[PDB]
């Protein structure tokens, strides 16, 4: 039902809340929510881990059948897999992993598999243990996606950088 409420307009197309993504898609029941995802969809932490915690599990044994026919995504990647009683459609994207020198240019990469979906409920992709700056991460988001994106950051903290970085 795409019910969205309380987000924050950044662009035309791009919208934000100081939430938790489990919680929204919850609430929300999204077509499509965004996991960000490593290329062996292991969600073993971070939104990952959360996504596949509250889906008991169910995620991660999709997530393990697709790569026994795929192998792993490649960096910049994604795959349309079942949201589960999160969403229509998990779409796990995988964003550079700076730490691992992965270069931050794949984040457009990542971000540019946000205009196969008219809207999604998604993360900022390549923060947290990616490593990469979350505000930049914002910009290449809005620079990249056309569709309509509506953006979760837990934390309060990050959230009021974001939003100042961008509106102030
Ligand atoms: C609860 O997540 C959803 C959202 C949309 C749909 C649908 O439109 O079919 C199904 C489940």
């Amino acid at each position: 039902v795409n019910s969205f409420s309380g987000y924050l307009k950044l662009t035309d197309n791009v919208y934000i809340k100081n939430a938790d993504i489990v919680e929204e898609a919850k609430k929300v029941k999204p077509t499509v929510v965004v996991n960000a995802a490593n290329v062996y969809l292991k969600h073993g932490g971070g939104v990952a881990g959360a996504l596949n915690k509250a889906t008991n599990n169910a995620m991660q044994v999709e997530s393990d059948d697709y790569i026994a026919t795929n192998g792993p995504l490649k960096v910049g990647g994604s795959c349309v897999l079942s949201g589960h009683n999160l969403a229509k459609h998990c779409l796990h994207v995988v964003g550079p992993n700076v730490n691992k020198g992965e270069d931050i240019q794949l984040l457009k990469s990542a971000y540019e598999n946000f205009n196969q979906h008219e809207v999604l409920l998604a993360p900022l992709l390549s923060a947290g243990i990616f490593g990469a700056d979350p505000i930049h991460s914002l910009r290449v988001c809005v620079d990249t996606v056309r569709t309509n994106v509506y953006l979760a950051v837990f934390d309060k903290n990050l959230y009021d950088k974001l939003v100042s970085s961008f509106l102030e």
